[PDB]
């Protein structure tokens, strides 16, 4: 019994169904495998294509999975979509109506033309199961908590008919108990305010990084009129029929007016943060006491894209409610495809779980065998030095407490949003200079965000206050207390409330990743580090071997540990043999405007991304010849010969593209199809 | 007293208040003056900027107003805006959260910074009233009928808080009586029904002239789960949380398939249609049975965007429930834009009123003096023949006569969609084929699509039943059934229901349209002509004398009649010899994406206009670099040289891209101030 999980739209990878659609159209793509009930692999679409949050078709991410199972296409025995036919097809449909030159193609034909057309998979109808939407997001959340039963919460922007559904979970029976209508969505209020502070889809996380930064009581009054709680676990929000938005119209008749791109936080911006942050906790713990008295429950699997709100989470562990409480690694819609899975295992004959609880994320594909990492490593020789130490390990742990910054990449990919020791940038957790320092030279963000302490098993309740109910703290869904006595010592990863959104390894979750925790503690009486993704502003985490290194050249890290191996940049690094491709996406463009006098205007060379939210980026005349000219297998030196060699002007400009990934650039071929090791 | 009225959105000429701001986001810019409560000018911007239905400010028309007042800006004692400032400014604050980039600049700071950067002109904070969306409209509307007491209905896509109001008006009162929420629009349901038939904003006539070929039976009982009438006036439309479109999961869920683009029109869209018009009339005649007997108004004025359907106005008209209805040329938003100058001035003081039913929408600027259209024709003459007849009037209706195909210019053009005989189209309307062949050759437009005719005051009622109230017909706001024994008679101007939407043309509203209409008939024995707007699909209705000449050269046209000049196409145009100059929306594009084997993909090349919903197309290497080297002031045949001279290839892909509006192509200079 083998099943496919699938989420996401059905664009190519170089086009989308309509042009510029939308990326909130059905986004972060991606595929699940599940075999006899267990999950065997689950990688996201952006891992692989390289745009964060894709809405594309996640044809990549399919192909990775049935190799990482071993299986041909035609074994699959069902396919399972996270949404039902007829809403998917509904809002196609009003695609279509909008861009009357679309061919007329819904989903279930656009899921067969991908799978056969990018695999040779020649799907047959039957095997094709539609999954209601918060039933995908209940499955996955519960059948992974290793819970016999549990009170079953789902909140994201919206199903196709709920923002909200409560479901008791016994077994594998799920039993619906309560929904909340889509008007009342708790993403869609947090999306609306986020985008009050010059931020968009997917910077969620940012604007609860920052509300513990202000002061909940300026603004309290203020979303008080946007919502009201009532009896029974009810609650209203109150629209209008200004604009789509449920909280700009008010905030604009107060005076707040909304942040510009490169303003910095005002006080202002820092409050209504907090205040809307302390209404989302207040409505959500209202659901709660409700539903944990009339259920009588002590159990609680949170599911859907707002159990992304550590802080949230937090406050649930901390309110006394529950004894146990599981949140799934990716409880965004990557994981109501895997849901959907189950669910159309279910659907057709018998649903086999999950053994135990899910301790550990690491479910894509792995980095390679060390026969081809190490001849991979060679290719890239003209821009790094590489050494093989005895004990990576061992090597890494002593780095770490001389105070160099790493990048740790091992083993397979995990899934969801956090970096848990597969795909991590890794440094002492203890100097609070290290956020300034990481924070904005090495991989370029914003400073305000601490960032997340990684904590053995066997010291973890030495640091942190893992009290309240029995969480599970092993993929960092929930913000809990810094001792206060620890709270100086550790300075990296403790916020300005005291808190830290902390990860638990054991042997068990992390084999690995624990030896090196533990190996750095006993160097230092602190076995706590800080642990942030392994990506820059323009990604999302790195994947390929390829994509670890690239990522490492184009940031200020000191050392990377991939798989063994020691990786420094060189001396003065040989742009020139490295050979530039085109994305999917990219787009090369020479443009002239309007000009006074109704002449030909400015001519401007550009590159950039096309998908909605794409980047750009000007390009002088001799790039632009030069990047005209890639064929794909030409180096970026022989290439440079046609404008008169790779002066040092040019190859600065090159790097900068590269920076913001423009364009792919890495040694000619690549590292093969990727090993069997067992 | 000199007031300004103004509606619109606020972007400049080359740039949007955000990058690609959607076409309905306040469209259909204008601006109105009006003296004494007289309306002395008024004109739509997309007449000015040559995009249908704009959004962008009105610059240029607050301009063209005050040339043809007489005006100077320190004139103008008020300048009235068609909506309340907090509404525009809260979705002007919506847009700004999607766009963190854009400048905090709301419509008070844009009004005045486009005021005073265009026109040199400091307008004080004091002298800008804003207003209520509907009752712009409404003043427009009723101020306009010539009636002292009316009930004034109006119904749009939305107000600030409604989507339809209804009022008494006695004298210059304006009191509000009902209104009917934003959830409830008509105009909202009929875009939204209009999206399925592969149209878009600015199509729903063309749906509407649709309808006639339909069966309302067909999806009676599908449409019918989308309203509920309901006691005493009321109603309910019944929407969804699928989509933001009201008709479509419904009719998805019953397997009709949205029509594409290029694609014929099936029998389910022209029945499609037929139930979406005859759901609206059931609801406005609903309405206005209830507010016709509850108010107890003999009279009736329509307005709104709603009330620029015809076929709808006609019904109203045949219904027996008002003995008069007054509809407005323009009862759109740019007419509310004229209803917020009469608003403004009751604000700030007295309001003086129209002393007359509005009979001519003749408002906009003229071609210029005699003398500077016959040096600017001559500018043209590499291009045209031109003849002057010693009666133009005479000679263009012998002409029409002969089965000749005329452009008619004349005078001050057409304020609302309507060609009046100012900017028109004309031809014999009895020929069935003059249908078939002006659809298919000249405005290049769907063959279902019909004619309408302009008849004599006096020949009217010989070829029209307009039994039933008295309705004004100056402004083709009317469909009326064609007498069953003139059907025949009149084929090209029929439709393929027995109506035709008409305008009865007097000495009055149009003396010189209504001699070239009676000199026909005395010809002919049928004073009725087929009257079709002068543009050709790229474009809206041509303004100027280069519009003019620039359309007629680049539709199949016979003849041109402007200001009494002949004017016909040579044998040998020479293209050669005009001056190529980019629109401050023109764009051109080199481009490359991704090829195979993730190569830089080959080369193509593009010109296209910089606004939502513009056009583009392909151009080629050689026309690529020579439209680089445009400069406004060298010819083509110059610019040509630099790829090696106007080779055929050439001229002809630039005929095309003429043809298609991507940039202006005139003679060097200009008219002049007019
Ligand atoms: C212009 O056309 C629109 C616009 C909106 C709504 C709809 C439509 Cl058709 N109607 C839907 O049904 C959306 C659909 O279900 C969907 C994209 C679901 C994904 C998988 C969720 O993630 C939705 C969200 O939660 C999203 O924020 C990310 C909120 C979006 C609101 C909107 C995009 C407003
Ligand atoms: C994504 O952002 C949206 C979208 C919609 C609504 C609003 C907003 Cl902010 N909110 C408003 O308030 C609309 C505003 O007042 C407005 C543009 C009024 C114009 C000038 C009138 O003409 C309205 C119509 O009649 C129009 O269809 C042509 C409505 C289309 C529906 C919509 C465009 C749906
Ligand atoms: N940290 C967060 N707090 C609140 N809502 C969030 C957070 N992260 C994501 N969401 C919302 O979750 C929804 C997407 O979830 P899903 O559809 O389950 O992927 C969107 O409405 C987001 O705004
Ligand atoms: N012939 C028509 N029938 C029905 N509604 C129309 C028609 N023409 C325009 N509208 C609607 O009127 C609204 C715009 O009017 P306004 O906002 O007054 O310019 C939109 O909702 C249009 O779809
Ligand atoms: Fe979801
Ligand atoms: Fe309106």
């Amino acid at each position: 019994m083998l099943v496919l999980g699938l989420n996401g739209n059905f664009s190519a990878a170089d086009t989308d169904v309509v042009p510029q659609l939308g990326e909130v159209f059905f986004h972060d793509s991606a595929a699940s495998l599940i075999r006899d009930g267990e999950l065997v692999a689950a990688v996201e679409e952006e891992r692989l294509n390289r745009i964060k949050k894709t809405t594309k078709f996640p044809l990549n991410a399919v192909r990775e999975c049935l190799a990482l199972a071993g299986a041909r296409p035609e074994d699959v025995d069902a396919v399972g979509y996270y949404f039902p036919e007829n809403h998917i097809d509904t809002v196609l449909n009003h695609l279509y109506t909008e861009y009357p030159r679309a061919p007329l193609r819904y989903s279930r034909e656009l899921i067969r033309q991908r799978l056969k057309e990018g695999l040779g998979w020649d799907l047959p109808d039957e095997k094709l199961v539609y999954v209601p939407h918060h039933e995908a997001h209940a499955y996955s959340s519960y059948l992974h908590s290793g819970m016999d039963s549990a009170l079953v919460l789902v909140l994201d922007g919206r199903g196709e008919l709920h923002s909200g559904t409560v479901y008791r979970a016994e077994g594998t029976r799920l039993e619906k108990l309560a929904d909340y209508p889509v008007p009342k969505s708790l993403g869609g209020l947090y999306l609306n305010a986020t985008y009050l502070l010059g931020y968009g889809f997917g910077d969620e996380y940012k604007v609860m990084g920052l509300a513990p930064w202000g002061n909940p009581e300026t603004y309290r009054d203020t979303f008080a009129k946007l919502y009201t709680l009532q009896d029974n676990g009810e609650y209203e929000l109150h629209g209008n029929i200004m604009v789509p938005n449920l909280v700009s119209p008010l905030f604009y008749a107060e005076g707040f007016r909304p942040r510009r791109k490169g303003e910095p936080f005002t006080q202002a911006h820092r409050d209504f943060a907090a205040a809307l942050q302390e209404t989302v906790e207040k409505i959500v713990l209202h659901i709660l006491e409700y539903w944990a008295k009339t259920s009588g429950h002590s159990r609680l699997c949170f599911g859907g894209g707002v159990a992304h709100n550590s802080s949230l989470n937090g406050l649930i562990l901390k309110s006394g409610l529950f004894d146990e409480v599981f949140v799934h690694p990716a409880s965004h819609d990557a994981g109501a495809g895997e849901g959907a899975a189950y669910a159309a295992a279910a659907s057709l004959g018998t649903l086999e779980r999950p053994g135990k609880r899910l301790l550990s994320a690491s479910l894509g594909p792995a980095l390679g065998g060390r026969e081809q990492i190490r001849a991979r490593l060679a290719d890239w020789a003209p821009l790094i030095d590489v050494e093989f130490p005895d004990d990576a390990v061992e090597t890494a742990a002593g780095l770490l407490a001389e105070g160099q910054v790493l990048g740790w990449a091992y083993g397979r990919s995990e899934f969801g949003p956090r970096a848990l020791g597969h795909r991590s940038i890794v440094a002492d957790a203890r100097p609070e200079e290290n956020r300034t320092r990481i924070n904005a030279m090495v991989k370029k963000r914003e400073g305000f965000r601490p960032f997340a302490p990684v904590v053995t098993a066997e010291a973890a309740r030495d640091y942190f206050d893992l009290s309240g109910a029995d969480g599970n703290h092993e993929f960092m869904s929930f913000v809990v207390p810094v001792l206060p006595e620890r709270r100086t010592e550790l300075g990296a990863v403790t916020h300005v409330d005291g808190t830290a959104r902390v990860q638990v390894v054991s042997a068990e979750s992390g084999e690995r990743f624990h030896r090196l925790v533990r190996r750095f503690g006993e160097l230092t009486g602190t076995p706590v580090l800080l642990n942030t993704s392994f990506n820059n502003n323009a990604e999302p985490i790195v994947q390929s071997l390829d994509d670890v290194v690239t990522s490492f050249l184009t940031t200020d890290l000191d050392v990377l540990v991939v798989e063994d191996c020691l990786v420094r940049g060189k001396a003065s690094p040989d742009l020139g043999v490295l050979v530039p491709r085109f994305r999917p996406v990219t787009r090369l463009v020479e443009r002239r405007t309007a000009g006074p006098d109704a002449s030909a205007g400015a001519k401007t060379h550009e590159i950039h991304l096309d998908y909605d939210g794409g980047p750009s980026a000007k390009v002088s005349p001799e790039l632009y010849e030069l990047l005209g000219a890639v064929d794909g297998t030409t180096t970026l030196g022989d290439l440079a010969k046609t404008v008169g060699g790779l002066s040092d002007a040019l190859a600065t400009e090159v790097f900068a593209l590269w920076e913001q990934r423009f364009l792919t650039l890495a040694p000619a071929g690549d590292i093969g199809p990727l090993a069997d090791d067992g």
